[PDB]
């Protein structure tokens, strides 16, 4: 079976600037809602555009990230559509 073991060497929540999707633009907010494989954070980018993310950007397991929980993400603006998305979603405790 697959063991989802971790290594105490490199994690994103440690402030990984060396690798990142958005230009040092890791934002932190709370999950507003989650729909199937997609989540939304309480971060309105434009006119009330709720920040969306896919469960693939989620921390490890798709069932490990819950709505109403604090998360860390990276807000990358779609230069094509104008909206943004959360990439590299980490579980945050508060």
């Amino acid at each position: 079976g697959a063991k989802g073991d971790l290594v105490s060497f490199r994690i994103d929540e440690s402030g990984r600037a060396a690798c990142v999707n958005a230009v040092r633009q890791k934002k932190r907010a709370t999950v507003d809602s989650i729909k199937g494989q997609f989540g939304f954070l309480n971060f309105e980018v434009e006119d009330g555009k709720k920040l969306f993310f896919h469960m693939s950007e989620v921390q490890g397991n798709t069932v490990a990230l819950h709505p109403g929980d604090t998360v860390e993400f990276s807000v990358v603006t779609n230069q094509r559509n104008g909206k943004s998305s959360a990439c590299n979603v980490l579980k945050i405790n508060d």
